[PDB]
């Protein structure tokens, strides 16, 4: 009737147009689940309002380290953390487990040595024939300083504040990309030594699968070296060894617990490395992955990806599996566009990534920037990795809202959210990314719909085979069946 | 073939199908417009690669407090200096020249009282009725306390500095998006006293027009409060009197600098006030539009988005012009979406406006969060008036690269670069957000045909009648063609 009425009729219809493009709209909520999406929306929007209009920060979007505590005391992080969403596609082995198990049962075996290098940053590293030879860092045994401290918890709380990031406010003491990721390159030196002992990383892989499975996260896909493996008498490993270790304890853990989907294993290699090294690896992929399809999925290159070498640069050893008679197909999970600049060596990776056949781009900070290339990575059905803490503390964004896959998130982009290296930060597993996807990488009429389209696109686009997709989404069902049912037992009134 | 041979040919066709979606790709340049090009494109990939590849910061980037003198050092920001832009389509008349236009000439005037208010901030304001009425402040001539200074320089420094935003960094004095807003509000309220007197407003909008021509402006649209001028005995005047000033000022500039193309002025209200406020400022809008049909273009509202009212909140006296009968088509130029929400208010505002039949939409920093409401404006038409520096400084962002409208620059959405209130902050009038486009809103191989279609694109995008845009064109083509010339012949060998 009114020229108003049909005004809003039509705005009705444009904006309910608009916002059901967004990832998740076609999730169907029951009513328990519309309980619980209830839930988590209260809460969301008090904060937004109350940042808006009373003119205050809104802490989902600061830094990690200032707003860690304000989400740990929120509800809907509780929500989050008892969700079982399903698998952490992009995580690297070194870094996806807590300081605090390095610290309280690594350095407290024998022969386990530290040190205060140039940089006045504690090393730590493992050699059974007497104190290890260098004149660069004076090494002392952990035990005798341990028992020198006096107090004990003390020394414990500074080894891991001397080797974790989250000791400061990382955008403050380190405020430039560059300095960060020194940082970053100098946290995984500090552990380099002692994590690549045999029994120490076999048992920090294992807490790897139970801190995931402790968060609901049932299946996770992990990126490692795999070589260098150590044993006292100084024997060295190579990545076969690393793969069946990996994969004993993944066997064991998943026969111990049922409700657990599993893990698989990509292979990653150095962005710096010699053309002639990367495709030594690029063999070695090749081989794992013939011999063992079900566990090695493919190859990956990691590092610094703007001062580093480029895709382009290793197109040999990338091209080599494709030019065998008969060409063989070693799957890909390229880093690709971890930056800020537009038509570079570094962006112009995705290029690359898609002309290979990558079967997940992580982060894509840059894809928005090119549209044929986001076109292309939805038709081919590659996902996007995006690790909303890593993109905010590595020196992508800053505000976490102004995150650059925002956009393809309102337009129903193939993504799925990970942690990328959680324990560097001292983040939980998959929750404290979930819920920074929650409160900062969708908009305030998002609440639940979102998260569990994060959770089945974990499984859709996992690298599972078709059989073992079914089997996964049947056990994350139940589990999420299970958790809606007690959530909302505990929160509706009887 | 080869298949690394074969591979580079798919991937080049790949990228220049991407790289072809950019905005002003279809841009053909004569050979002197290439070697302009190459000495840019020179100059911007220089900086790039040693800010990459070196790890040392990309200043373009930084804050416009640190970067300034930086900008004023390259050789690109002379070549953008020289260089004829076309239009200023996004400014605001209080704050469209230069602070030292103010200090230097207007307390230099008599009547000219000043105070320091509770927040210690001076207060220019004018009374010919001896001093001021306001007692909260004790109100002295600045004639006195110049006098009293002794530096006569540092006094006027001091004004300047105690007046100016860029005095300090704003993203380090002001760290958050509402002490920035509180300041540039609290800016507003110091010179409102004094620039809202008629001889001073009319001398300010002369030397917005003469400092915007200086730097190879040669037309602007202009949002203006247009009322409230008032005279030595108190006479305040009503909107039609401003906009008669303007037109007379206006018309006086034209005259004398025929490749001057001219100026066209907004009206702008407050989306604080009153309902019946804004309904009475719409019919006046609509009076001036009908009686000045030639120079007033239409209506926007102005002020900080987030904390005050929607566009739906307004939306009786938006549709009041199109409910009469006949209908009547108010022009609309919404400030929409300067916000970093999603699925607020805030961004819902485009809605609103798209369905307004808005011109053109102000900043719209949101809009490429929502896919719908892109495409539809895109289709309508409507273009996005982007202003760099100022979404910067009013904090919706800090790493420039990070701009949330260069996605859809890559991909030919149709903007124009503007400045919002260069004044405010110390910036030249176009040039400097011009530099900072281009050094931040595309890539590395992007320098010219960009710079040429947002040149383009301020007349296409314009308020002018088909008939006037056609001798805008002429006139801009005539200047752009000689300062290429001129160039071109000063930097070719021969
Ligand atoms: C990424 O995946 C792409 C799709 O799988 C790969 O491209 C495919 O590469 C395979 C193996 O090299 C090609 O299959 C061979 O093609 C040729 C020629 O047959 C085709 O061409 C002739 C004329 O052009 C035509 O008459 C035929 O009907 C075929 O169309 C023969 O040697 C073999 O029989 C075999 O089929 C595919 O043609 C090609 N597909 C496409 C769509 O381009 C690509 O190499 C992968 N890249 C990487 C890095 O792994
Ligand atoms: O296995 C350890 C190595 O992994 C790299 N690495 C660890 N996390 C990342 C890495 N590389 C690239 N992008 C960012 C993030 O995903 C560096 C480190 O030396
Ligand atoms: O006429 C002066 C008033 O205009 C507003 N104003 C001036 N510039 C802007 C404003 N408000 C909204 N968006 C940002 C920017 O474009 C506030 C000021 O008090
Ligand atoms: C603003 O804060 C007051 C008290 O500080 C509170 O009552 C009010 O609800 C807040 N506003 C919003 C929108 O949450
Ligand atoms: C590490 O410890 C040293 C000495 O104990 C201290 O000075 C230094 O700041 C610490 N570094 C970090 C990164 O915690
Ligand atoms: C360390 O943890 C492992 C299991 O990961 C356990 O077997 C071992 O006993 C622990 N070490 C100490 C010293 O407690
Ligand atoms: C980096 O710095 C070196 C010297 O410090 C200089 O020669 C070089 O041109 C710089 N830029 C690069 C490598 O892009
Ligand atoms: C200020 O500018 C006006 C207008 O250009 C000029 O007439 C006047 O002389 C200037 N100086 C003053 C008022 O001191
Ligand atoms: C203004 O001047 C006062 C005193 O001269 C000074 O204390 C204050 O910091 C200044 N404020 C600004 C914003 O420059
Ligand atoms: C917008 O224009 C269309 C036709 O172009 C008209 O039907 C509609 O009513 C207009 N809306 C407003 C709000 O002016
Ligand atoms: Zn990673
Ligand atoms: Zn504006």
């Amino acid at each position: 009737l009114t020229s108003k009425a049909a005004y809003l009729l039509k705005r009705n219809s444009l904006i309910e147009e608009d916002a059901s493009r967004k990832l998740g709209a076609k999730i169907v909520l029951t009513n328990e689940e519309k309980v619980l999406d209830d839930f988590i929306l209260a809460e969301k929007r008090k904060l937004i309002d109350d940042s808006r209009l009373n003119q205050t920060e809104y802490m989902p979007a600061a830094s990690f380290y200032r707003s860690k505590d304000f989400i740990d005391t929120t509800f809907a992080y509780k929500i989050i953390q008892d969700m079982p969403k399903g698998g952490a596609l992009h995580l690297h082995d070194t870094a996806s487990a807590r300081i605090d198990w390095i610290v309280s049962n690594a350095t407290y075996r024998d022969h386990v040595y530290m040190c205060m290098d140039q940089d006045n940053f504690v090393r730590l590293t493992v050699s059974g024939t007497g104190p290890p030879a260098n004149s660069g860092c004076e090494w002392k045994l952990v035990e005798t300083e341990r028992a020198n401290s006096g107090d004990i918890a003390a020394f414990d709380h500074w080894l891991k504040s001397n080797i974790s990031l989250l000791t400061t406010d990382p955008l403050v003491t380190y405020p430039s990309l560059d300095k960060v990721w020194g940082r970053f390159d100098k946290h995984f030196s500090q552990l380099r030594g002692i994590i690549y002992h045999t029994p120490i990383r076999r048992d920090y892989y294992r807490q790897i699968l139970e801190e995931f499975r402790s968060d609901n996260v049932q299946y996770v896909e992990v990126r490692s070296s795999l070589s260098g493996f150590f044993e006292l008498d100084g024997t060295v490993h190579d990545a076969e060894f690393g793969l069946n270790l990996y994969k004993s304890v993944t066997e064991e853990f998943q026969r111990e617990y049922p409700d657990f989907i599993g893990a698989k294993i990509i292979l990653s290699g150095l962005r710096f490395k010699s053309q002639e090294e990367i495709l030594n690896e690029v063999k070695i992929a090749m081989d794992l992955h013939k011999k063992y399809p079900d566990f090695f999925l493919g190859y990956d290159l990691v590092g610094q990806e703007d001062p580093n070498f480029s895709l382009l640069h290793y197109l040999d050893a990338l091209l080599y599996p494709s030019i065998q008679n008969p060409p063989y197909r070693l799957p890909y999970f390229f880093h690709a566009a971890e930056t800020n600049w537009q038509e570079t060596e570094v962006d112009y990776n995705l290029a690359d990534a898609l002309l290979l056949n990558t079967t997940r781009v992580g982060h894509g900070f840059a894809l928005i920037k090119h549209p044929r290339f986001t076109e292309l990575a939805k038709e081919n059905g590659v996902a996007v990795e995006v690790n909303p803490i890593s993109n905010q503390i590595l020196g992508l964004v800053r505000d976490v809202r102004n995150h650059a896959l925002v956009p393809l998130i309102a337009d129903d982009y193939p993504i799925v959210i990970s942690s990328d290296d959680p324990g560097a930060w001292e983040a939980s597993p998959l929750s404290h990314d979930f819920y920074v996807a929650l409160m900062d990488l969708c908009g305030r009429d998002t609440a639940l719909t979102f998260l569990k389209q994060l959770a089945l696109n974990s499984i859709r686009y996992s690298a599972m085979s078709d059989t073992e997709k079914v089997a996964a989404k049947a056990k994350w069902t139940t589990q999420w069946d299970k958790f809606v049912k007690t959530s909302v037992e505990g929160l509706k009134p009887h």
